[PDB]
């Protein structure tokens, strides 16, 4: 294990996220169900070949990263919260995570560096 990974990340949120709003949607309206049946749905679409995951970060990630394609930078640990903290460490560089849930809401993730 590296001191810091970097990873690009999608992230939909609910209506019961940490903060339920984003820089594409003022209000999430959406039910935790449904933002998983979209993450499910994202997942196989990039399986498939059919979307780019980062074209897809860039579109829907309720996150502001959303803005450089997903990226994060590299983080060490102790600094996100621990399931995206563990589930990116346990992924080998360009292995994508299945969902990932934190008080934030559902990520998919890809370990970059
Ligand atoms: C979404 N876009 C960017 C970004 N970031 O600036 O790293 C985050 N982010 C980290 C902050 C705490 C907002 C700085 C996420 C918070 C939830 S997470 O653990 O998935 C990382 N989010």
């Amino acid at each position: 294990e590296p001191a810091r990974v970097r990873c690009s990340h999608l992230l939909v949120k609910h209506s019961q996220s940490r903060r339920p709003s984003s820089w594409r949607q003022e209000q999430i309206t959406r039910t935790q169900e449904e933002a998983l049946e979209l993450i499910n749905g994202y997942i196989q679409k990039i399986k498939s070949g059919e979307e780019d995951f980062e074209s897809l970060a860039s579109q829907f990630s309720d996150c502001s990263s959303a803005k450089a394609r997903g990226d994060l930078g590299a983080f060490s640990r102790g600094q996100m919260q621990k399931p995206f903290e563990d589930a990116s460490f346990a992924l080998r560089t360009g292995e994508m995570s299945g969902p990932v849930f934190t008080d934030s809401g559902i990520h998919i993730i890809l370990r970059t560096e």
